[PDB]
Parts: C-alpha cells; sequence; structure tokens
C-alpha cells in the first residue's frame, strides 16, 4: 500500500526521516511518499504548522526564536520587541502558499525589513550564517544547526512566539485498518 | 537605489551572501533585495542554472554529484549508471517552476525512484543525512555540508553531470552607469 504524506517545511527536516525510517523498519511492504508543501485523499496525511481546513489533531507547540550570526556586529543578546524589525531579515518566500514565515511579515513595515527571501528555512539559516541578517526559526531547527552554522539563538520578543503542529487526514469514509494503523503511528511518532 | 536580484536556489546558499556582503561594504547606500526563485525590469538581475529566455552570460560550470549518508547500508563507493535509479531518491519539488532537480527526474521510471520531495536542496541534504535516500547535488554544496551532515560525496555517473551558471539582465534601454556598475560587480563576484 502507498501513503502520500505532506510534512510541511520546515518540519520535514525532523519528522520526515523519523516517519520514513520507522515505517521502513516495521512495515517494509508499505510505501510512504513524502512532499513538503501542500498544492488520493484516503491515502493522505498532512503534518504542518497550519490547519488547512479532513480532521485536525494538535500534537505539540514549538517555540520560535530569533537567529543571527554568532559574530553579529551589533546583536549580542536578546532584543526588545521594537528592535526586531529594525534589523535586516531573511525569510521564506512570502508568495508561497502557507509560507512558514508569513505570520511575522504581514504588514508593509515588517515586509520592508526583508533583504532576502529563500525557498526554505534551511536555506535561510545558511544565509543568516554568512551575513548580518536575522531570521525567525523554530528553536529545534536553530539549535540543531547553531554549532555548524555558527548561530546565536535568542528568545523571540514578539507575541507570536510559538507555532502549533497539527496532524490532519481524510475522515473515515468507511472502515480502514491500514489507514487507522497509520493514524496511530503518526500520532505516536510526532508525540515522541 | 534598489536592485532586485534573483539568485536561484541552491545558488543562494553561496552567492547571495557574497553579493550582499560585498555591496554592503562598498556601496552601503545601494539596497540589494534578493529572491531565490523566479515568478522592475531595469533593476533586475538573475543568477541561475537556467537560461530563462534579457541578456545571458555563462559564468562557470558546476559539477553535480551523488550524495548519501556516510553510513549507508549498501552504498560504499561509486555507482554504475544503471544503479542510480534503483536507489530511493530525495529531490526538490518537481512541480516548482525551474526546480533544481528537474533534469534528472524527467521520466516516469526516474520519478518513481523519488520517496521525498523537499522545497530546497538544503532540506534535501538534511533528509539524506538522516535516511538511506540519495540525492543529486552540486559538488560545492555537498562538500560544504558533508562533515556536519555526515555525507559521502560520489561522482555522478550520468551524462548530465554539470550545470552551467548564467547571469542575466534587461538589455540596456538607455545608458545607466549604476546598472553597468552592478553588471560588472556581479560578473566579478560570480567569477571569483
Ligand atoms: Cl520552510
Ligand atoms: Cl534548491
Amino acid at each position: 500500500r502507498v501513503f502520500h504524506l505532506c510534512v510541511c517545511s520546515p518540519l520535514d527536516s525532523i519528522l520526515t526521516s523519523q516517519i520514513y525510517n520507522h515505517i521502513e523498519q516495521i512495515a517494509p511492504n508499505i510505501h510512504v511518499m513524502f512532499k513538503s508543501s501542500l498544492n488520493y485523499q484516503e491515502t493522505e496525511f498532512v503534518i504542518s504548522y497550519e490547519d488547512f481546513h479532513f480532521t485536525s489533531v494538535p500534537l505539540f507547540k514549538d517555540e520560535m526564536v530569533l537567529v543571527a550570526s554568532k559574530n553579529h556586529p551589533t546583536i549580542k543578546g536578546p532584543l526588545l520587541k521594537h528592535d526586531v524589525y529594525n534589523e535586516q531579515h531573511a525569510a521564506v518566500s512570502l508568495d508561497r502558499f502557507a509560507s512558514f514565515s508569513q505570520p511575522w511579515y504581514d504588514t508593509v513595515d515588517k515586509q520592508a525589513s526583508i533583504a532576502y527571501q529563500g525557498m526554505a528555512m534551511m536555506s535561510v539559516l545558511s544565509v543568516v550564517s554568512q551575513t548580518h541578517l536575522v531570521a525567525i526559526a523554530p528553536r529545534w531547527l536553530a539549535e540543531e544547526f547553531a554549532e555548524s552554522l555558527e548561530l546565536q539563538v535568542l528568545p523571540l520578543p514578539l507575541k507570536q512566539n510559538s507555532r502549533t503542529c497539527y496532524l490532519s487526514w481524510h475522515e473515515a469514509a468507511g472502515r480502514d485498518k491500514g489507514h487507522q494503523w497509520m493514524e496511530e503511528q503518526l500520532v505516536s511518532i510526532c508525540k515522541r
């Protein structure tokens, strides 16, 4: 059987491998296919920081942080809320449907702070590493790459300092043991 | 003055910072804005592995390689051409206009090898690092992240083993010293 999973970026950088590897081990017969952005229903599961409006299960909340180069010329510790958009920002392309960065660049003034739009947070962190730009990232992602990319990881002094991870699937249009098995697996893997 | 540069992924992971930093230093008055995918003309420059068909200057050729986890269970050295699509692949979303990965997944059989599509090669390498999937990447990118992502970097035994980097801009519809200055700067930075 084939399952088509959408694990929306940037969550594909932690959860896709966990899911792929676990199903590879316990059900080598089952073929899981992964995409990392949205856009056959009964084979579909979405894991995302959005609810796309299918079911919707909130799994966990992730802290979001501010990242900058370790050797930033002026940033040497936490910022005030008013300071944030006086920095130059790197973000994920705002034109992308459900872009990760959208919540924090929803006014002209905030958008004006952006000097670079990349295709994924992983690209964003590479540019932050190499420049004086700042970015807003999940703590887990920033902390994974802080050592190799020489990043400082700071609290985000904005009201929107978390995102909620949701698991979503097509409501049972009939009984389906394999589908229910995958529902249970994905909750377990995500909650772990 | 504002220049709008598109440095198409994955090249934004090496060239965007070089350009941003150099112009920041030598012309702090000039505002360079960056995007990393295509889709005001006289302020526009594109740097990409495509010619989008504006001028078109071929700058350099980059070797493309095969990447896999260092501790891959079966891959322990170079592959034969026929072996490549018998592995499970991670690639950049093929539906994206001018997706980096498109040249290598242009048949049903090749597409069938894909288990994961991500939004950028930087995301792809993170998943390769964590799984048994393989991917096709620029050598410079793979070699930058091989140590931290514990990757092996292998020659690509396919005919399409290089991509050409092009610089492209709007033909002079009138004389423009600032535009010509930026043309000269970008050739210099890219060729260096
Ligand atoms: Cl992302
Ligand atoms: Cl890419």
